[PDB]
């Protein structure tokens, strides 16, 4: 299976690529029968590593700002929807500041007989309350949910200068409509420095590097 990456990194948020890469590479569908496309949409002239590994696909994207660089977060993908039909079975999409930190396998692929979609508890919130920082599917259902998605923003874009929508609520609104197959536990999005129960599995980066 062709597993993709989406992932933002525009201006000085490109910092954060080289090691979730590099926890991708160690941490994520270690298995080698999956194959790793990573769908980097970035400002930056040239990513770590790019110039080895061509699973890295670095696709040109301006620096947006408030609101747009997460209100067209899913305007983002749509642009390369043909590539990523042809090239990928499942796409999955994670914060730029998020980092591996235990091996992640076939437990988060929403199984071909249900509605192929994926979403994350807000670990602020432990008809669940969801997280922007990660979400995915099956690739024809998460394009589905960006092209809805992007529906919704387009309503407003031009008439409304202030946004309605931000990203959140509007991945709660289409959970709402469509409770997705998975539901991660905010363990896949861990706050570093906050108090929880879990384990941390996909840990949200502080400022401080170790
Ligand atoms: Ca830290
Ligand atoms: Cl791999």
């Amino acid at each position: 299976m062709r597993i993709g990456i989406l992932y933002i990194c525009t201006g000085k948020y490109d910092i954060f690529w080289k090691d979730f890469y590099l926890s991708a590479e160690r941490y994520f569908m270690q298995d080698q029968s999956f194959i790793i496309e990573y769908y980097v949409f970035t400002d930056s002239p040239k990513l770590y590593d790019e110039e080895n590994n061509k699973h890295i696909h670095r696709i040109k994207q301006k620096n947006l700002g408030w609101p747009d660089n997460t209100l067209k977060r899913f305007h983002i993908f749509l642009r390369i929807k043909e590539q990523l039909e042809r090239e990928t079975d499942y796409l999955f999409f994670f914060n730029a500041n998020l980092l591996f930190t235990s091996p992640i396998g076939k437990e988060i692929l929403p199984p071909s007989d249900s509605n192929g979609l994926l979403g994350t508890m807000h670990p602020g919130f432990y008809r669940y309350y969801y997280a922007g920082g990660l979400s995915g599917g099956c690739t024809k259902a998460y394009l589905k949910l960006c092209t809805t998605i992007c529906s919704w923003v387009d309503r407003d874009a031009t008439n409304h200068i202030i946004p309605i929508w931000h990203d959140e609520s509007l991945i709660n609104k289409y959970f709402l409509d469509n409770p997705p197959a998975i539901t991660l536990s905010p363990a896949y999005l861990y706050p570093e420095g906050w108090l929880l129960p879990f384990e941390p599995i996909i840990l949200i980066r502080d400022k401080n590097k170790p």
